[PDB]
């Protein structure tokens, strides 16, 4: 996501924590 821990570009692609991407 863009909010929980890192970055901006995606509601998925959660590379900082990898486990949740619930879109
Ligand atoms: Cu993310």
């Amino acid at each position: 996501d863009a909010e929980f821990r890192h970055d901006s570009g995606y509601e998925v692609h959660h590379q900082k924590l990898v486990f949740f991407a619930e879109d």
